[PDB]
């Protein structure tokens, strides 16, 4: 049904140290590690929302074994291609400041990329393909455009959450749904967008260019959703954000979980934004209960637009 | 024959990064992962110098599995005790400002910190017990004092490489060898130090309390050795130090390797100081051939003390 692709998964090593300072021996007070990567995170959250997914991508070494074991324990569908190097270890330092340091991508022989593309020919009509995250530089940045084509030639629904050249490249493939935050969208059109008004003309050009739906977040300023069927705004429940290591991925899962449940593209927006917020407010990720709650609240702030 | 103890072992994650800012992101340019822990390093460097050893300590979690697999490949003797906790990960960032980030020590039950002491009971006359590295706050900072005893009461040679209360409390136990750098010595004799003479009176008193040998390195300026047979100085090879990760652990391994091969306490010093700077003048752990060479260099640099 729903397939997620994570080209560069990882072990997110989350560490809070209210004292983290350069050139010095920092100790940790609170340590945690969890499998990471945008595709993987959409899977995990989907699971928490009661939906299965089959996770795809590349995994290597003991760190990859850790990632595979974990998803296994969470009873999440998976079919990763083993690679030679080790899966990267990403370091997330919380506390006073918020500093990140990503590990190097592991080498991926061309045969593996060919095998990953091979798996996609398995998508059937009505399946969903989620391509989220960065594309290792060693790989053709047009990779998502390729995977989207394979998917579309099989009737599969494509949801994309990337940036840079990779996102620019995917457009010609006309995926079904994209979710750029306002900064990613500004980067895509090479123009600044700070308000809902700044984005509307561009969104309208994208829908007419074949993109079926788009959801642009403006952080604590709500979200804008456009479909050839319409355009409207929605607010965020507001609250103290206790975490921010997979909130955009939650929005994607929420949207897709709702679509699975038969709701309409428009009707799904409320649930997705809430899922993002729920995760943004809890130490870990959102729960089916939390989302439903917040969603009820947001399902009114719905202001038309366009 | 030579036992090493590592209470808080770990996987050392070295990541080279330039212009390693803060608050934002940071992409590694080069990564590296290997077993960490002072005792562990001593066993690894001893292996390279041609000598076996059995490493003891506490490992847990997939991280602990890694440590164990790696040492088993280097064919290093071992017998750690599995604790329900997850061996830590210390992120050693390098560049123009090598920083560090030590992970939260796992969790060790009493019966564990007891089956260990229980292992020491096998020690025999002529054996060697190496105690190095800080102590997990989850344990009493007197733990080395306690082990030295068991060890000493068995004709075993105890060498210690620590600092802080831990180092302070071991003294009354009368260990056979300690290597406080000129600083740790100030942090011990609770008094500042500087001259090569500003330490002899104090290294003298320590020897008089029952401690067999003391090796105190003046960072960049040489090192002083003291035993009941008198003392002498030796200068450091002098060269470009690329790595520091495990230099002190090398002087210790060198000193022990040299005594294993029959050489005397004082005659083993050159060899130990050689292993130290041979590891430092490199991007990895020193090789036998390297030590022997610089050994001769330092061999001539020998001056008795007044």
């Amino acid at each position: 049904m729903i397939y997620t692709v994570t080209l560069n998964p990882s072990i997110d090593y989350i560490v809070q140290v209210e004292n983290f300072q350069q050139g010095v021996v920092n100790r940790s007070e609170r340590d945690r590690k969890q499998p990471g990567g945008k595709g993987i995170n959409v899977s995990r959250v989907l699971k928490r929302l009661g939906h299965e997914t089959k996770a795809l991508g590349f995994l290597g070494g003991f760190t990859g074994a850790y990632v595979r074991n974990a998803l296994e324990k969470e009873e999440i569908g998976l079919s990763f291609i083993e690679v030679e190097g080790d899966t990267r270890i990403n370091v997330k330092i919380k506390g006073k400041q918020e500093t990140e340091l990503n590990g190097t991508a592991p080498l991926i022989k061309k045969e593996h990329v060919q095998a990953l593309l091979e798996q996609l020919t398995e998508l059937e009509k009505g399946d969903v393909l989620v391509l989220a995250g960065s594309v290792p530089q060693a790989m053709p940045q047009t990779i998502y455009r390729s995977m989207t084509q394979i998917a579309k030639e099989r009737g599969a629904f494509v949801a994309v959450d990337t940036s840079g050249e990779a996102l620019h490249e995917v457009l010609a493939a006309k995926p079904s749904f994209i979710k750029p935050n306002h900064h990613e969208l500004s980067e895509l059109v090479s123009k600044p967008i700070a308000s809902i008004e700044d984005a509307i003309p561009h969104v309208q050009r994208l829908i007419g260019e074949g993109i079926e739906s788009i959801l642009v977040s403006f952080a604590g300023d709500g979200a804008l959703f456009a479909s050839a069927e319409g355009m409207f705004h929605v607010n965020v429940p507001s609250g103290e954000v206790r975490n921010s290591v997979g909130a955009g991925d939650s929005v994607v899962a929420g949207f897709l979980a709702a679509l699975q449940e038969g709701k309409s593209l428009e009707d799904a927006v409320p649930f997705a934004v809430a899922a993002g917020s729920a995760t943004a407010f809890s130490d870990g990720f959102c729960t089916r209960e939390e989302v439903e709650r917040l969603q009820q609240q947001l399902q009114r702030t719905i202001k038309k637009e366009g």
